[PDB]
RNA sequence: UUUUUUUUUUUUUUUUUUUUUUUUUUCUCCUCUUUUUUUUUUUU
């Protein structure tokens, strides 16, 4: 919050929606772990981890 | 190459009182033998 931390390592328990967003997003996969049916993302979720940069 | 969420130890306290040991039965009941009754007295 006080932006004294610079580089943030975290999961969907912090992804998909917040407030006071960052510069810059990464992506380092392409594909995600639902309830055992291992499927990729859809549009609904990269809408909302994307959505929040400005 | 396996993410996300599913609360926990019932609430209450700042009510008066002018009595006194016990406690409640048992029925009428043939007394055998020398006597009048002796007696002062003195030594404690």
């Amino acid at each position: 919050s006080r932006g004294l931390v610079k580089v943030l390592f975290a999961t969907e328990t912090f992804a998909m929606g917040v407030n006071m967003p960052a510069r810059t997003v990464v992506f380092d996969s392409m594909r995600k772990h639902d309830g055992s049916t291992f499927r990729d993302l859809l549009p609904g979720e990269y809408v909302q981890m994307a959505g929040r940069a400005g």
